[PDB]
């Protein structure tokens, strides 16, 4: 591991969003710096994903602990619920749908 890079990102991006389609996420969108391209080796990655119904915080953790493995790097997941009002419509003007 190590090394992460967007340019890798992307790959595993490509994948997560498959699985996260499959564990629930359709609001798959990256916001914050990270989206812009910001995040060094002592940086979180900030995730908002949206979990549609039926979906339980047991996918969540899924999701976390796959996107971790596939990244391989700690992954910081948000449920748009979970978010606020003022926060996730900033949210979304972050979030960029890869």
């Amino acid at each position: 591991g190590s090394h992460m890079d967007l340019e890798t990102l992307r790959a595993r991006r490509e994948a997560v969003l498959s699985l996260c389609a499959r564990h629930g996420a359709v609001r798959v969108r990256v916001f914050g710096s990270v989206a812009r391209g910001e995040a060094r080796e002592d940086s979180d990655l900030d995730l908002l994903v949206a979990f549609e119904e039926g979906r339980t915080l047991l996918d969540h953790a899924r999701l976390k602990l796959a996107l971790e493995g596939l990244l391989g790097v700690r992954v910081d997941i948000v449920s748009e619920r979970g978010l606020a009002p003022r926060l996730r419509e900033q949210v979304l003007r972050e979030a960029i749908p890869l």
